[PDB]
């Protein structure tokens, strides 16, 4: 699955998410994690690039030079793991599980992680569902 890209390179159709597959591997696999990501009490084993590259939150905490070495972070006890579970598994994979029951707190959960696509989103499906 290839193609010629808008500018004649070769481009891999299914390159970026067969990258993310296999970080989510990793994940699963606890191979190369470097950060434990504490909800009140719930720990989440994760890669502090994947984090930083979806989640304003996390890319301001690892390109701080006293935070960036810190092996566990602790988020707002408020915040619902399972509201951050679903946002950490569309880190790793782009589906995000969006149900009526959990909507509220996954959209909180983006709000705290400065998450903007995502939050935007939940905005779009709340709106609709009025
Ligand atoms: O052509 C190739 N040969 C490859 C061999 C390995 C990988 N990567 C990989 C495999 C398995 C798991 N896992 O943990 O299941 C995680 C990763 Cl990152 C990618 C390849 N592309
Ligand atoms: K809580």
């Amino acid at each position: 699955l290839y193609f010629q890209g808008a500018d004649s390179c070769i481009q891999f159709t299914r390159h970026a998410s067969d990258v993310l597959l296999n970080l989510n591997r990793l994940r699963s696999r606890d191979i190369l994690t470097d950060v434990v990501i504490v909800v009140s009490r719930e720990q989440f084993r994760a890669h502090k690039t994947v984090l930083m590259a979806c989640s304003g939150l996390f890319y301001s905490i690892f390109t701080d030079q006293l935070k960036c070495n810190l092996s566990v972070i602790n988020l707002d006890p408020e915040i619902n793991p399972e509201g951050f579970c679903i946002l950490l598994d569309f880190m790793y994979t782009s589906r995000l599980n969006l149900r009526e029951g959990n909507i509220m707190a996954v959209m909180a959960t983006a709000m705290y992680l400065q998450m903007e696509h995502v939050v935007d989103t939940c905005r779009k499906f709340i709106k609709a569902s009025e």
